[PDB]
């Protein structure tokens, strides 16, 4: 069938691409093992490019039917109401970090924020001799960023597969001056976080 | 023949999207019902990717052909003259939906405007306990947001399947100061809607 | 041979297109002899998407082979020295236009300027009861609108076929200000025609 | 294989192209000559959409592998650390000139900058009788105008074929204010060249 067929042949090109400037075999490995968590965890299906073709009502529906996880397991998403999760749910995109990779380095001037559906973190110094926290489901991480006005506050690597949810800036932006209520929870914590640290 | 026989395919690979993540019975329907309309009303064939081949003038010409009706059931859309026509013509972006479905939601912070060709909405009250109207062809909603420069006044739902023209925020606002007489009757229209409610 | 054999089948797929909405004999005929004239005088091909596989100074080089002819024919841009040769040609949009379309409607906001290879147009007043000229090779249209910083002073009608190269409102004022001796010319010309007109 | 045998026919249509418009001999064979160079290379492989395949991190990891020549060969580049190497790989743009091909020309209102990888260029006044300067592997050109914030001191004219890797405006900038020990390096180059010249 379709992209049961279509999913394993981009692979095949990727891989020879991989070959022919020689990549390394740690890295080769990654890339691999990256595609291999892809195709059984969303069958490497472009639901990007199948939700493109409904209407607004319809994508919505499917998004939130799809991604009612995360929603559930972040405390802050439920009795947040259906206005903020409809206001939300579109601009939360999925992405995949592999074990032991860098998703967030200290000092970086990135804003982005991320919500944990699977796996977990860690949560470390610049000079990664500090682990401040492990963080998993349903906890989320690279707010400080935005609302201490600064630079990344710490690293935050994957200490397995991770399943992320990335808020971009803006939206973040966005829906924080539109929900002031979760704005101040996301505040508060953000600010015990660095009256620790 | 050609998207008589690729329509038929993409549907192909949507329902099978909607099996492996395992989407409602009722949303599964929906979505079939949806592309049964769209394969029914526009032969499902991408009207955005042919008018793309013509140039300008014949872009305006098709689009002022196939587009007709809006102009003609929109009382506000005759007598207007030619120069309105044609500006607004390629502006007006096609949309359709489902009975049920939610256009508008009160609160919102959309300032899109939209004709009715056909089909008919209701006009609903934040909680829903209130019907102010039932609107049909040759009405339009959805302009009191940026008349009023507020969020959306109220909620509005397809009674049936609808076929409206979604006319963008900047384009709505380009022309209601590009033509102040027509301005000065959705002005009056908003303040008479909003003068009630 | 390849869109030899691309650009008969785009034809099958629009024209499908025009009996599905059932388009007006005199524009379905329109559409045709357009693409009659696409199809002999560029031979269809996308020149748009075959440049786009070359570097910048490759594409640089065979777009001053290709469209060599408006430079030479334009009096103002042959002296203009190598320098604004370069930094123009790959701003111009080629365009055509069927005998009698509207190139520029009186009292419009737009402030393209165009470029007459080939063809002649008529320059008429708003009531086209007046016409004040004919244009044809080596002439241009459409520069007073942002050198008075006013609407389309005058309605341009194609009286041919035409082929014209489309100078964008930010490039041609981008070129203006760069070039201030050819700006001058251009400047006097509108002076010129509007203290007639 | 795949692009073994796709990038040759994509030569096919260009070819094709080139003898349907008559370009001239010599540009005919600089395309050629180019697109030789390019499968021998880079295999003319999309090293641009085979990486969009992959995350933030793996396409990060590859650019440092595939692209690690030219950090190593300026010295500006080494002993930077891992957080601006990091910072500009994704954004150091992989461009082919030919031989005698114009980068630079003194006077143009550019501000990209140019890592020589392999091959040598020539720094040339704007009458181009002086050569004040032959630039090879580890050098790079196109500074000045940023940082003197005025146009094109100079001319620069590719004396064999280049592997160049382009640095845009907006990234230069961003790049120059996040890290002032590496700018002051290269504000004090850029004076030091035009209190010669
Ligand atoms: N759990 C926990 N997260 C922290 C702490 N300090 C910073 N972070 C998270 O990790 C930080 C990563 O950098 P940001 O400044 O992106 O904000 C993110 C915070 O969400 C801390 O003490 N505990
Ligand atoms: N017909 C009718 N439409 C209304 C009334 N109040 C609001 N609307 C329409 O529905 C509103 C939807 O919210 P907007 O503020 O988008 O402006 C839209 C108005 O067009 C009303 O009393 N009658
Ligand atoms: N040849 C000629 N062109 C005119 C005259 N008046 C306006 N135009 C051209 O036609 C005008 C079309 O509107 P613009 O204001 O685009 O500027 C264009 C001018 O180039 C005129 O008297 N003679
Ligand atoms: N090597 C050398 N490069 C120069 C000199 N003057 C200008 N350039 C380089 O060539 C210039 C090209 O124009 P820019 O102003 O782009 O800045 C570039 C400089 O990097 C010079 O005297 N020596």
């Amino acid at each position: 069938d379709a992209a049961k067929l279509l999913h394993r042949e981009r692979m095949e090109r990727v891989t020879a691409f991989l070959s022919y400037k020689k990549i390394s075999p740690e890295l080769q490995r990654r890339i691999l093992e990256y595609f291999d968590y892809l195709w059984e965890t969303r069958r490497g299906y472009e639901e990007r490019e199948v939700l493109k073709e409904l209407p607004h009502p319809l994508r919505l529906a499917v998004a939130m039917e799809i991604h009612g996880d995360v929603i559930e397991k972040v405390p802050l998403f439920k009795g947040a109401g259906e206005d903020f999760i409809r206001d939300i749910i579109l601009h939360l995109e999925p992405v995949i970090y592999g074990p032991g990779e860098y998703i967030i380095r200290a000092g970086e001037l990135g804003s982005d924020v991320y919500f944990i559906n699977r796996g977990s973190v860690e949560v470390l110094s610049a000079d990664e001799k500090t682990r401040y926290a492990i963080l998993s489901e349903g906890q989320f991480f690279g707010e400080m960023a935005l609302i201490l006005r600064a630079p990344r506050t710490a690293t935050v690597r994957a200490r397995t597969f991770c399943d992320l949810y990335r808020l971009d800036k803006e939206t973040f932006d966005r829906i924080l001056s539109r929900y002031p209520e979760i704005a101040a929870q996301i505040q508060e914590l953000a600010v015990r976080r660095k009256e620790e640290l």
